[PDB]
């Protein structure tokens, strides 16, 4: 996308309430345009949706963990949807890294991680290895 | 946080434009409350900010890559801030996984990945190993 | 063999329809030394065959993957054979590396790669693990 | 493209001097449909070239090795380029796997392999590590 | 807590029968400040218990081993519990490292270590893999 | 040694201030058999010392980490010695595992752990790599 | 052992036919002594036996391979004795390295290795991973 | 080699003092032949030499260790000869396994291993990683 639309996504991704009117003065173009642009990005799908960036330490989620999930080859997708279903898997990927599954989980402590691993993820038919990697700090 | 505030963050994280008024009818409480709550989460920091969820395939970023960055122990933080500075490092972590640095990079193709790796990340004073793991699909 | 063979061999891997006369003037040798040479090369199995260098990129295969395939030790030769049957498996090795079965897979995209692994390789009986390394550029 | 292309492509990788007439009667299509087809294939870069399948075993290369080459991150593109210059490096990749540089090396024997690693690859400046996996059989 | 606690704590891990008076003259504080301090330490669970540092070497245990124990994900908590029952398992962790179960095992010799792995750990149901790292010297 | 020693040893690791009389009635042996036993145990170095089991969790150390420390081979004994000097290093080993130096580190939180690695361990000269595995629960 | 007996084993290990008489003049002692010594080492077991050092390349065993053999923990010893039984396992160890079993196998070629692996070692009830590492050259 | 010569090497490798005369009656052939054969194997090089199989536990060498030695690619052979020179490297190989060097070292204890590693092998110009794997038991 155009340069203008690139700037507009930069800006919105920093504060998605920036009012159109502010974008327009940022770009030298006008509201209607900033409007039009925004909608068009939205209709296209570049803007999937309007969301919120939520802080895990302040919700008490002290161990944001990147968890690997190995699987019997044959049950990759069956595991993946049941990991999809748990509310502590805050985002799920198929990867070409060491483990195909790759969950960004939020546990609140070692015993919560250890609990989740074994009682929730460890018990999914098909799961052959959970490999949790705890995030020391988020930098960007 | 309270259960009500948990629901309110669920909802907002699904569409952070849901109007207060809709939250209120969702919870059986009232606008003012949904208002008050929201602000309070915001002032607290549970709501870091209002943002946008942007689709890499439709921006032409076909290889969303989880890149490991090894470093000389002594230059961890110096590497980390220069990786922080590049606009293709869409999020940066310190981890207890195989590589301390852990960048979620967006390249547009193998040659873009290979370019970025070696010409941009590979040349940061201190970087001793880039380990890129390409995301086959995002599931959540 | 001899130097002119290695050169003839070099030339022929480059352009297999290279005229014998241009081979000839290059080596500074009759077309009929060439011709004779080409055919002992062919005779002895040194040239085992004439084929076409095909570009995956132009054919929709943007993801050339080196997939290691781990397997139940009983079944290494079964899984190889179910793997060679498939058209995505472009070349297939029994190797001493980290995985006994090594395949060069051509998938369209991440999704396609995700799909081949999970639905076609993965369900082969005896496959204990698929390990894809995506190739970024081919340099020779 | 279309099925007859994929088949023509199949046939041509098998025996590149396959008569167009046999291609033709097989697809059940004129020699001149074939001929036209072959040349849009050639035109579009799908057939990028005619070459010879050469057997290392008969040429004294009994050790076909997949050598991963680790390297100082600064110098990944230098080391690739000093590597492609050499004749033992039969094919050379920039890959996402455990090692950025991946080469298919043909050495005569263990000793020869030991020798190429230590004396020719190893001394290339910037090579931090050579990782050879010897191939046992080639199956496709 | 406070510095004198950390020091009292230091002293007490060194010689747990250190007189309170020597603690006392060292910190330059009454025996009865000490005494009070020791017991809020004891009260709050900071001192959780008095025990003996035992030397494996003099007890015939010349092989202090850190044994990672891999396991079927279903059964991580079963295998831990069958492991803690045994006397060779001196300390037992649920860790985020390469293996979820981590034990500090004391075997007499290689043979004994071979034996514990194969006959006692190994047969525990659900153990998919034992990974022993023998400790060479203990330095603190 | 003998069974009553192993039991006395068991009892004493449990509660080191266990009365000799309760040891005694348990083994069914004089206080003065006990007393004698305890002191040959002490004499021979089997009991090498009396210390306190200290709980990191209550002391603010919520992150008990097993940190492998890789190092320039020249400097393995230097780096160990600069490591034992530090108070976060609670126990320190020279081990046969994946890393020669193995330390049990107590950091407050992820950040603190990030900090110790980068600022205190990492800058030790000769440290080529820090490898932290966070412990989730301690079970014995 | 004594210094004299150390020298005598050095010498014998270089040529175990060196006649006693030559040892004696080597040491300044006498035949009878060199005799006595030798016998005593033999009776003790320091000299397990008199054997021959046999060259694998000249027997046509071009791939002397250090093979890892993973196993279900429970069937370690059952695998080990059946690997013991094959005549191509020229020496078998239990190790604390990556794989407990560790065979020094002699195959004659990649296809022999690949054959042995899968048809002989790969089919032992219990074997979960063969990891062959080919010796490029023997240096001592 | 012939079947007869295979048997003769089996036999000799079990006791290389078996007198010719015993081989001959074992094979049904005659002394002179068994003679002739033996010499011919010797002159050929299949019999490199006559040696002794020496027991490390009874010499007090309790940790027979398979040590990996990583190296800067460029200094492979320079390291290898200095490892060749130490009397505790009882046999040295170049490998295609994880580490090119591969020493079978005999230390007498953890502190001897740890000493050797760091003071002797760790200090060889060029050595970038020692990876010792202790043999629990020898089975063949």
């Amino acid at each position: 996308i155009d340069e203008r639309d690139k700037i507009i996504l930069e800006i919105l991704e920093k504060d998605a309430r920036t009012p159109f009117t502010e974008i327009a003065k940022k770009l030298g173009i006008s509201e209607t345009a900033v409007r039009k642009r925004v909608k068009a990005l939205e209709e296209k799908g570049i803007i999937e949706g309007y969301t919120i960036k939520i802080n895990p330490k302040k919700l008490g989620y002290s161990l944001v963990t990147i968890t690997g999930v190995d699987t019997k080859p044959e049950k990759l997708f069956e595991v993946a949807e049941k990991l999809k279903e748990y509310d502590f898997v805050k985002e799920l990927y198929l990867s070409s890294g060491d483990h195909m599954i790759m969950a960004v989980i939020w546990a609140k402590d070692g015993e919560d991680l250890a609990e989740i691993i074994s009682n929730k993820i460890g018990k999914i038919e098909g799961v052959t290895k959970v490999c949790p990697a705890i995030i020391l700090e988020k930098l960007k």
